[PDB]
């Protein structure tokens, strides 16, 4: 997902702290780019 993770940088603002603040777009995107739904926890990478 070269383009999938691309958003990660566009939404990084979320994982930059957690996600519960701007998790509007990634709400579904993070579901694609990421399957662990733990971009902040990153406990599955």
């Amino acid at each position: 997902g070269s383009i999938d993770r691309l958003i990660d940088r566009i939404t990084e603002r979320a994982e930059d702290s957690g996600n519960e603040s701007e998790g509007d777009q990634e709400e579904l995107s993070a579901l694609v780019e990421r399957g662990h739904l733990a971009p902040w926890d990153v406990d599955d990478l």
